[PDB]
Order: C-alpha cells, then structure tokens, then sequence
C-alpha cells in the first residue's frame, strides 16, 4: 500500500510543468505555472472536499474539487478545468516521476 512522508505532488508537478503543458496540449488545453500553483495554493484546498495544500494524486479527491470546479453556474472553474482535468490525467497515467516501483515482471 502507499504510504510515506517525503516529496510532494505540487512540486512533482510543477517539477514537471513540461509533462503537465504536455498533457495539457494532448487534451487541447493550455495552463500556466502562476495559477497552477495558486489554484493547488488556496484554492482546490479552500473549496471545502478534502484537498490538502501539498495536493494529491487521488481520483477521489481529484474528483471532488473537479465536480466543484465542473459545477453548474457561474461557479464553475473553465479556467480550473483544464488545470484540474491534467490532475486527473495524471493520476490514471502515473508517471514514473509520481509513483516509483520496481514492479516484479
């Protein structure tokens, strides 16, 4: 099971902006550095679900501040969509920058 203390998502991410502008393109969307970040400062863990200020790599809470952010009404995030959807994909792509094994076969 995962479990340790050590390295983040934020700045696994933002480690890998390129790889995020890159799934950024393959999906058609395009992101920034500044609001990246901002957006995973205090805003994905200020919107009430379970988001923590380091971020995090699970669907479940991805999910949560994406069911937010593809809200219906004026809340809705069009500019989080994209930043939140690249979350997504990661997740479901576990880069080896993310996730590290050494996977038997």
């Amino acid at each position: 099971g995962s479990s340790g203390s050590s390295g983040t998502p934020l700045s696994l991410t933002l480690d890998h902006w390129s790889e995020i502008r890159s799934r950024a393109h393959n999906l058609s969307v395009e992101i920034k550095k500044g609001p990246w970040r901002t957006f995973c400062a205090s805003e994905w863990p200020t919107f009430d679900v379970g988001w923590p200020p380091e971020g995090t790599f699970d669907l479940t809470v991805i999910f949560e501040v994406k069911a937010i952010v593809f809200q219906d009404g004026p809340g809705s995030h069009p500019d989080q969509q994209p930043y939140i959807t690249v979350w997504q994909d990661l997740v479901q792509n576990s880069p080896p920058w993310i996730k590290s094994g050494p996977s038997s076969g």
